């Protein structure tokens, strides 16, 4: 869903509801 690795690119913004 909603990227947040660092890989995926500069920013994730890894959110709780979308984890």
């Amino acid at each position: 869903g909603c990227c947040c690795n660092p890989a995926c690119g500069p920013n994730y913004g890894c959110g709780t509801s979308c984890s």
